[PDB]
């Protein structure tokens, strides 16, 4: 017998109840703007499949960000565009403003609202305890929204969280790996960056769901409260699961594998070994203790579970005591 099937615990059937066109991105027709509306100002960075520029919309003098795509399959471009349009206006989701066809690369360029980001390798060292709770809450708003809209991001990590700290403004970016959740669908496990890959990806369990994003969120939270980046520091995808197991223990890993009848790549047998589940205090020291509290550790523990079905949902996460002060302040 093969692996046991799985279904999302929440938002299971939201796409089924939508018109086909909502999620059937292969049939999406792209609406193009005018490439001449935009003049590039300077290069801001790069993606795996893109180069990113600051630009000016010369018809209204608005600053925008332009993501010029490298060669990608057209259906993957349609997928990113369709997801961005479906999610437009949702809390802390980057706003796709336009789509143009670049004359030089002959490739598409996605035009986004401008965000004045502070690089997290500089920002995260300055955040307070309250700042971490605040920005985690804002990320959760974006994730609960996209999950409720039938979409999993699949690439949650600090590089994909833009923060204008001066204005306490956050946007979740780079929807190029995001996918629609359909119950029973088996997904590509070659997604997300190594340090943020969930155990389901590392053991090749394909019937995963929104809860993948919650593992990644827990990896980010751990790196921020312990000031250890990355938290799970694997040398490759196999060693990545070893690093997780040295913290979460091997017992719950093998229980997870047994529960879903997952056939474990034989290369894992010689490297996983046997490891106890460690206490989070092992990562607390004088340089990070001001960011670590009983509430933070309780919240973290409920995100970082092997069994994707047992992780907090984004909505459950937002109701955790860790956020009580944030929730109370946002009410006034
Ligand atoms: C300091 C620069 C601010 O950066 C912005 C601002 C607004 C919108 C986006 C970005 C952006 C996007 C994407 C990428 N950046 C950056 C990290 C270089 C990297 C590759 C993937 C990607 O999509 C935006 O969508
Ligand atoms: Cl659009």
């Amino acid at each position: 017998s093969g692996p046991v099937p799985s279904r999302a615990r929440v938002y299971t059937d939201v796409n089924t109840h939508r018109p086909r066109e909502y999620w059937d991105y292969e049939s999406h027709v792209v609406e193009w703007g005018n490439q001449d509306d935009y003049q590039l100002v300077r290069k801001l960075g790069r993606g795996k499949y893109s180069e990113v520029f600051e630009a000016i919309n010369i018809t209204n003098n608005e600053k925008v960000v332009v993501k010029i795509l490298k060669p990608v399959k057209k259906k993957k471009i349609k997928r990113e565009i369709k997801i961005l349009e479906n999610l437009r206006g949702g809390p802390n989701i980057i706003t796709l403003a336009d789509i143009v066809k670049d004359p030089v690369s002959r490739t598409p360029a996605l035009v986004f609202e401008h965000v004045n980001n502070t690089d997290f390798k500089q920002l995260y060292q300055t955040l307070t305890d309250y700042d971490i709770r605040f920005y985690m809450y804002e990320i959760l708003k974006a994730l609960d929204y996209c999950h409720s809209m039938g979409i999993m991001h699949r690439d949650v990590k600090p590089h994909n969280v833009m923060i204008d700290h001066e204005h306490r403004k956050l946007r979740l970016i780079d929807w190029g790996l995001a996918e629609f959740y359909h119950p029973g669908q088996e997904y590509n496990v070659r997604v997300a960056s190594r340090y943020f890959k969930g155990p389901e990806l590392l053991v090749d369990y394909q019937m995963y769901d929104y809860s993948l994003d919650m593992w990644s969120l827990g990896c980010m939270l751990a790196s921020m409260i312990f000031r250890k980046e990355p938290f799970f520091h694997g040398h490759d995808n196999y060693d990545q699961l070893v690093r997780i197991a040295k913290v979460l223990g091997t017992e719950d890993l093998y229980d997870y594998i047994d529960k879903y009848n997952i056939e474990l790549d034989p290369r894992f047998n010689d490297i996983l070994g046997r490891h106890s589940r460690k206490r989070w205090e092992r990562f607390v020291h004088s340089e990070n203790q001001h960011l670590v509290s009983p509430e933070a550790l309780d919240f973290l523990d409920k995100l970082l579970r092997y069994d994707h079905q047992s992780r907090l949902t984004a909505r459950e996460a937002m109701e955790h005591p860790y956020f009580y002060t944030v929730v109370k302040d946002q009410a006034r």
